[PDB]
């Protein structure tokens, strides 16, 4: 049965573009359709029993919403679990979305075999079968093909090396999804070019940001306490970093005092031991001209003063039978986790930070964890949540009265909340495993679900031992390479300092800052602004500007800031050049020189320990 | 042999003719042609529907005198069988107990299939109490258990008088190691002999004896005198009062709260500022001491932080975090009595309590499964989970001369005493003065000899005493009166809170109780060890052939020799009174020999219980 350029058989089907190109293959893996049952009404082809003589809702719609974009509505529904299997095709055919992992590869590349999982904000630090905490349902082909899985679905997710497929799973059994039945539906959209039909399906499904967080964000380094200090910071030790700040002659958009300041995880104000004069520090910070922001979290562990509070109060999400607080863990211990479905629980939270403006004059806050796997397997909240993620949706709302200088580090239709969105943990180390080669395709992922405001979390890492490429701290090359490709991206945060080094590594820190602020800083601020208008990210891959470049839909070691900044840094340890792809264009170079026969490779482009290889729109 | 298997259901006779069991089933029905028979063993293999299924029924001759009958209904689809309990004379006796207690059983109109759980049935006319066992006994010499291995669920129908046994594993706190349910009918020629059989069969014997001072002399509890607010002034006071009153004591019971927090082991030093000097003075008066204990330890113990350090609690499903409950007392956990290292832990605190203070033995309250979270996991699988009652019950074994636990599932080995649920201050049967008899016949039934009746006048919780803030005199009196008579007799709203006249007769029941009872009962519970005979006898035991025996719920014996007739109704100077065979000689020396009999309008004053000795 053919529905437009869709070919529909027993046990899948397959679609193709006007060119006679095949840019769609799924196979039924939950049963097969008795094609005897299928009947044709206009668009609309259903189908009432499967091959085994099973009762069945199914269709496919078609719909033209545009001259250039064909799309395909599809539902299957059955307790017997629904799996579609989504190949992703030939090498030349590459796809983007997703989610953040923990091993970020751009194309998407998933090893080896994992049965359907819950496709939920988890923490994937330690977790490379996991989903992160910026996610989409989405997924994006290089052949101008896209998928959308619906909102609806209790939708799991895995993969399959060996056929080279995503696993689309709809089940109620075993899960974190309870319903308002398994059912898997999805829209998929056929465009000319991935670019086009990348904008046509981010306009359709994701909301835009309306505002532009504070300008110094996207100019200024933001200076941690955590890599550095550690859990042991204390009131001296934050006003040695910043006197150490000013004396090495950086700017500062803020610095961020973290974990931990508090007598116990749950209390607001600060520990009188390592903070005796809070206040007095405060002085002294604003007086040497540092706005601050501060860590907070969901949790409130049992040796909070605040603990007995919540549970009186029921401001914690509950065990099943909704009666009591369901206890969790977290890396900071056992405790209760608030509910942001309460309202009473919203304001408590809003109250504390409310709080801490109030008296010590801090700008905004580090909204820290936010995932469902901090959450029980099975739990229940003042109003019901059947996707469970939308708990982290509800968290990082509380960062919308300061979104300003806010971060959050989860986003499940986040991305109308005008923040800043911190990559997980990036280790100390090269590889795609949360390291220097994770960043770009990271941020990419990132930028593709509608994201534009990105911090790729710490300059070198977060410095984990058995985590670290030179024990104590990133070795010198790692900290140089890494701080060089971050000084491009549109928030940079230092926690381990350039003085940590040498004078060297300082030169080299300070000639970053200075070029971020001359040359990328003006231009993150005009796309930035742009944002609330197209809805377009602000870092860009390269295909962005070249959607018919097989070479632009492979390469996970370039950017573009807006398509005017192309960006090539070196991302290996003992090389003093790279090649360098321009994709479509005139380019002239950080050099001056002039290129204008493109596409072309740029063979062993120097670029020394010292620099970076980009690139302006001429 | 004599059962008739038809597609819907059974039914079997005695070698009299009579129908003594009918059963009925629920969750579908048998193709007889599908049934074979191989000995004594009866299979088949389809259903009416011809749905796959593995029933069987054996026959099995243990005795001259039993025939049993093992029967097996195995399939996720649920089983229900619906046992008839027949006729107006046929009558019934085990199972649980139960909010509003009849003797024989009598439930009231319609209830769905609920686990067979130990539950909290003091606010629950539904749930199945702390003491149960998947047990019922027929006055035509008929009885069933059902098989340990069962998901077993209970329901009722008033209108075709039936019992609707279900294996279900759908929404219930029983785990699996395929819904299954299997018993054991078995038929024989009397209802004492019969019973006999299935508790020799079923029930394991406690093989050592309480203190012996606790079959004699009164138990003093704070509880219902002063409640929460207990204090050092108050024990010490109460200790004076029941001395100048010229009571005799077995111990004095400290109840809720002596702690600062629940989950503390040690006294609160505001409301016990001397514990020690307490303690030594209770000592030199001539009190032992028990203390009130709990499985709990709440959010705002300062034990709640060592107890999800080191694992000690009841887990949530995936067995990593301890799982919240709410008690009577609050919010907090439950200690996982399955893991060696909360045993330890609780039984650290108990002997710490005894060697620091003396404390005799506990008053260990709760332990139903009712307060553990619908699904929960523990250090050793729990499939059944009412073996976590069992767990807790082990906990008395070391203190055991002078414990009580109000939960027993297994647990008739253990020989301490079990406390009937909280009385409240009435007279009907819901929990009340009329309760009495029937709960501890039915618990008795199920193997537990050493009986406490809870407290004398019951807990006088206002809205639910007859009298207001204590219960009215003449309830205290007849309460005061039957209580003298059971196993254990335990005070708590003392006689002198009344008049003269209820002290009077209070030390006349307590000298009556030392004379007549106590060298009765510490006889009787020195046999349990070799018979597994309870103490506390239903007048059938003696009379198993007697219809009016089996359906008394007013008169209990004593072993075999004494019968007691309490005043059980206000404005009553007289009742009806039951002799069966044999010879009776009166409290007041009278010799009945022509029984069985009714004596009707059987004199009993105020301060007069009618009791009957055998001659
Ligand atoms: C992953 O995909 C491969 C290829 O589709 C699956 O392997 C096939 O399994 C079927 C049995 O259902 C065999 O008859 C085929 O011969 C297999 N083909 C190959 C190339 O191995 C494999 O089963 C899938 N793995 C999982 C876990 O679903
Ligand atoms: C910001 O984004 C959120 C999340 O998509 C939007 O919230 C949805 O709004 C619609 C219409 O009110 C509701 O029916 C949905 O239930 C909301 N979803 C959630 C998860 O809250 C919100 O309206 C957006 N606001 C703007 C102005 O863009
Ligand atoms: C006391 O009673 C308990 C419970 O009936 C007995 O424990 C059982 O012992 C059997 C056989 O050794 C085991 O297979 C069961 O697992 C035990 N059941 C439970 C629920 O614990 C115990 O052996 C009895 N002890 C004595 C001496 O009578
Ligand atoms: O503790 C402060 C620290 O918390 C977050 O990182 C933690 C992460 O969430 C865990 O998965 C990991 O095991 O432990 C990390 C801390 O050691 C946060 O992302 C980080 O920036 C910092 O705020
Ligand atoms: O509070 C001590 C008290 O506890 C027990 O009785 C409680 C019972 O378990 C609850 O169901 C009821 O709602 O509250 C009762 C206390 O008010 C116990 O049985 C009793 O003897 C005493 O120890
Ligand atoms: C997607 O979900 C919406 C809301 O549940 C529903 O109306 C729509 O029909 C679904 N689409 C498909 C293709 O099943
Ligand atoms: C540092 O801040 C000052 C004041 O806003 C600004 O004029 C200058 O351009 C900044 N320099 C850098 C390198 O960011
Ligand atoms: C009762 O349960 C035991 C243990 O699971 C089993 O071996 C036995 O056969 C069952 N009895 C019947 C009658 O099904
Ligand atoms: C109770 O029994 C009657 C008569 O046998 C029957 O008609 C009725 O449906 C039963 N009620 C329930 C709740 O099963
Ligand atoms: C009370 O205890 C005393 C001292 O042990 C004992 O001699 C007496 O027989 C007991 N009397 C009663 C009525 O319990």
């Amino acid at each position: 049965l053919r529905a437009e350029l869709l070919d529909l058989k027993a046990g899948g089907f397959s679609i193709r573009n006007q060119k006679g190109e095949q840019v769609f293959r799924l196979a039924f893996r939950s049963g097969a359709l008795d094609l005897d049952s299928c009947s044709r009404d206009g668009a609309l082809l259903g189908c009432s029993l499967t091959a085994d003589g099973l009762p069945l809702h199914f269709f496919i719609q078609t719909v033209r919403p545009k001259d250039t974009v064909m799309c395909y509505r599809v539902r299957w529904e059955e307790g017997r679990a629904v799996e579609h299997a989504m190949f992703l095709g030939d090498a030349a055919a590459h796809w983007y979305g997703g989610a953040e992992m923990r091993t970020q590869h751009w194309p998407i590349r998933l090893d080896g075999q994992q049965e359907p999982q819950p496709f939920v904000t988890s923490d994937v630090y330690s977790s490379d079968a996991a989903f992160g905490g910026i996610l989409e349902r989405y997924w994006l082909s290089s052949r101008a093909a896209a998928i959308k899985v619906n909102d609806s679905v209790p939708f799991h997710l895995g993969w399959n090396s060996t056929e080279r497929s995503l696993r689309l799973q709809a089940r109620y059994h075993d899960t974190p999804y309870k319903p308002p039945a398994p059912e898997l539906s999805y829209r998929v959209c056929v465009g000319s070019d991935v670019t086009s039909i990348h904008k046509y399906m981010v306009r359709r499904y994701f909301n835009k940001p309306s505002r532009v967080p504070a300008p110094e964000a996207f100019r200024d380094p933001i200076w941690s306490t955590w890599a550095l200090y550690g859990r042991a910071v204390d009131q001296d030790k934050v006003l040695r970093f910043a006197q150490q700040i000013r004396l090495h002659h950086f700017n500062s958009s803020h610095l961020e005092i973290d974990d931990m300041y508090t007598p116990a995880y749950g209390d607001f104000d600060f520990d009188e031991v390592k903070f005796p004069n809070a206040s007095d520090m405060f002085r002294r910070l604003r007086d040497a001209g540092f706005r601050v922001t501060l860590w907070v979290h969901p949790f409130v562990n049992y040796n909070s003063s605040r603990f007995g509070e919540g549970v009186e109060r029921e401001l914690f999400v509950r065990e099943p039978t909704g009666r009591l607080p369901a206890l969790v863990r977290w890396w900071n211990g056992i405790g209760a986790v608030l509910d942001f479905t309460h309202p009473k629980a919203r304001d408590w939270f809003q109250g504390h930070l409310r709080r801490l403006r109030s008296r010590y004059s801090v700008a905004s806050f580090k909204f820290d964890a936010g995932e469902v796997s901090y959450l029980p397997r099975d739990f229940s909240t003042y109003r019901p949540l059947p996707d469970p993620s939308v708990w982290s949706r509800r968290y990082t709302e509380m960062a919308l009265p300061f979104f300003s200088l806010a971060e959050v580090r989860v986003g499940y239709q986040s991305q109308n909340i005008s923040c800043f969105f911190r990559l997980v943990n990036r280790d100390s180390v090269w590889g795609y495993d949360l390291g220097l080669r994770s960043l770009i395709p990271a941020v990419l992922t990132v930028s593709m679900l509608g994201y534009p405001f990105i911090l790729p979390d710490m300059v070198g890492g977060n410095a984990v031992p058995q985590r670290t490429a030179g024990g104590d701290v990133p070795e010198r090359e790692l900290y140089i390479r890494w701080l060089e490709v971050a000084a491009f991206m549109p928030a940079m945060q230092f926690s381990i300092p350039p003085w940590r080094y040498d004078a060297e590594v300082v030169a080299i820190a300070q000639k970053f800052a200075a070029l971020r602020a001359s040359l990328v800083a003006p231009l993150l601020l005009e796309l930035a602004g742009e944002v609330t208008d197209t809805g377009d990210p602000i870092v860009r891959p390269l295909w962005w500007i070249a959607p018919g470049d097989e070479t632009a839909h492979r390469i996970d070691s370039q950017f573009l800031i807006g398509d005017t900044l192309l960006v090539a840094p070196v991302l290996e340890p003992g090389k003093q050049e790279r090649d360098v792809y321009l994709p479509a264009g005139k380019w002239r170079s950080y050099k001056g020189e002039l290129f204008d026969k493109t596409p072309v490779l740029l063979t062993d482009y120097p670029v020394d320990l010292d620099e970076i290889a980009y690139f302006t729109w001429a």
